[PDB]
């Protein structure tokens, strides 16, 4: 049913070690609990070719290899894992709406926990056409871009899957990228005929009139750019900066951009966790993110249970 | 025996050995402190499910094992010995063991809640009352001894006083049947199903039977502070007190897992205060502007 499918105690939004301990926890505490994920391989922890540091994890590990047990885990004890990219909430009722191409999801508690993979809008024109043709989330956007011109720019498992989503719609797929891609699965996604390969080509500037994007200028390997039409910008570059554009200032930041949260890792709005490198604090380490997940999973469980006290999940 | 070390952790449950795995991933020389690693409360806990990224059954001692030999394979030294006091008034820490003085430029207070408050127990500490053995156990040779609790630090510290005593007279709550070793001393009165009432003693404890020492092992829930001896500031609850970087008021000293009496007592979130704790002390004592995080 559609309150079976969206409607949850717990929505938690990434899917890192941060959110997978949040969930493990609240699940284990038999809220509904559901994570929303937009790309297991786009993590910090992810990435992470081997962890040495994880305390209890011994010998050679990869952080895909660790985050998903951690996924295993909590799905194991009752979380719902869900594939869906978060694009906007609305924070300002008891129960949070959380909007997904996928469809809203509606929490009591609502937990960020995207991490720290993002980056500043740098390219001159980016953050101008931001909403006008500049987008970071091809399963909310594609479709606007039917029989147009799109252009996609980063070479890592995000951007092929994104530009993978796009060739269902547009009339090219201009993929941007640093060095040889073929350094599958970038097989898969150049055998899509609408796909143009621009190996070893850097994105100068984002164009357009007052409507949105026209095109893009680029510097391909002569001394002088050149112009392509696009309609459409989607940039999957990563950086280090906290992943918040989706929140839309409706909760308080730090002064270096992380979200700010109290000792039980609660936001400045009611309802709202934060925890991981979200915050971005300089203890950027996967233990700690987990422990962030899981002071957020107590103060939830007393929050949604109206406790005297924190409970802690001791076994007997 | 080296006593000097650029980090002295107190305590070796998961909040200490995390610390230790990353200051000696830092390369700073780290020393593990530890009274007893069957006695804390992740050693102690049968099974843990809990713990992210590690599935399945698994009990709690062998888990802090894993971050015990994690903590040691990059360069800590482990130490079994308990901490009896502290000199904090200098910049080089002092830390007092009845296996020598150990020094630090950086102290991590890491003992856990496992602890318990003070029957005229109170009154006689320092006198007759005592909690570590093997710092006061020469003291009572040929005298009678009294100790309580069924435990793995009561049975190792019974066995311990039987080597000076006359007479180790064991109370505990329950059927004992490491019990068989102690058990087998001449010198061990065991009073199955035997409560203590209350201690009594003169100006100079004298009883309870008459005695002279008594040893409490009775396991609690509160932070082990005793050691301490309010050098540093404690939280009204009764927990240390730390800043953000999991510092305490006395700069050079930090604090760490349950010690620290948060409501969040759970092994990844000492474990996580270790973490934050090791880099700020890779921070303070290289002179760093910035934290640097161990990225592989
Ligand atoms: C190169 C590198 C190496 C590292 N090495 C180590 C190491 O050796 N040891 C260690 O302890 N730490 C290491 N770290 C740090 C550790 O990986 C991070 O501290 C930790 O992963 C942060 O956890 P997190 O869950 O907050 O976020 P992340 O692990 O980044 O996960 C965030 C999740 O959120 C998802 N997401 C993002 N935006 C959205 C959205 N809008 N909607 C839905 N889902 C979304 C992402 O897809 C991802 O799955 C390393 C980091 C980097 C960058
Ligand atoms: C019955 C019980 C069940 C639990 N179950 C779970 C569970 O399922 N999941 C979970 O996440 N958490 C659980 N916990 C909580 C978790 O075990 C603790 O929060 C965590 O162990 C605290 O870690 P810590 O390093 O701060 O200290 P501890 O793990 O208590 O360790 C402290 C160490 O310091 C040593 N020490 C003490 N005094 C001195 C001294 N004077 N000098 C030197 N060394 C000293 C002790 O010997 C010990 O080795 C449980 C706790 C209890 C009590
Ligand atoms: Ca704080």
């Amino acid at each position: 049913s559609h309150m079976e499918q969206f409607d949850f105690d717990v929505v938690i939004v990434g899917g890192g070690p941060a959110g997978c301990t949040c969930a493990l926890y609240t699940a284990r505490s038999e809220l509904k609990t559901v994570i929303l994920d937009k790309n297991p391989a786009a993590g910090a922890l992810a990435i992470t070719h081997k962890i040495a540091n994880y305390p209890g994890v011994p010998g050679e590990m990869s952080g895909d290899h660790l985050l998903e047990v951690m996924r295993d885990q909590a799905v194991e004890f009752g979380t719902v894992y869900r594939r869906a990219q978060v694009y906007g909430l609305d924070l300002s009722e008891p129960v949070k709406k959380v909007y997904t191409p996928e469809g809203i999801f509606t929490g009591r508690a609502l937990v960020l926990a995207t991490g720290a993979m993002g980056r500043i809008a740098s390219i001159p024109g980016e953050a101008e056409y931001l909403g006008r043709g500049v987008s970071y989330c091809a399963t909310c956007d594609g479709a606007f871009y039917r029989n147009r011109e799109v252009v996609v720019v980063g070479l890592n498992p995000e951007a092929v899957e994104e530009a993978q989503v796009l060739t269902k719609f547009a009339s090219t797929v201009h993929w941007i990228t640093p060095k040889d891609p073929h350094t599958g699965h970038a097989d898969e996604l150049l055998a899509h005929p609408s796909v143009k390969l621009w190996e070893k080509t850097r994105l100068i500037r984002i164009k357009g009139e007052e409507a949105g994007v026209t095109a893009v200028e680029v510097r391909h390997p002569e001394s002088d750019s050149q112009e392509l039409l696009a309609e459409g910008v989607f940039v999957y570059l990563q950086g280090s900066k906290p992943i918040t554009d989706f929140v839309a200032g409706q909760v308080e930041m730090k002064p270096d951009g992380g979200v700010w949260v109290d000792e039980m890792m609660q936001t400045s709005v009611p309802g709202v966790w934060g925890i991981g490198d979200i915050r971005n604090t300089p203890f950027k380490q996967a233990v700690v993110a987990a422990g962030d997940g899981c002071i957020a999973a107590m103060a939830i469980d007393r929050f949604l249970n109206s406790r005297k006290a924190i409970k802690p999940d001791w076994a007997h």
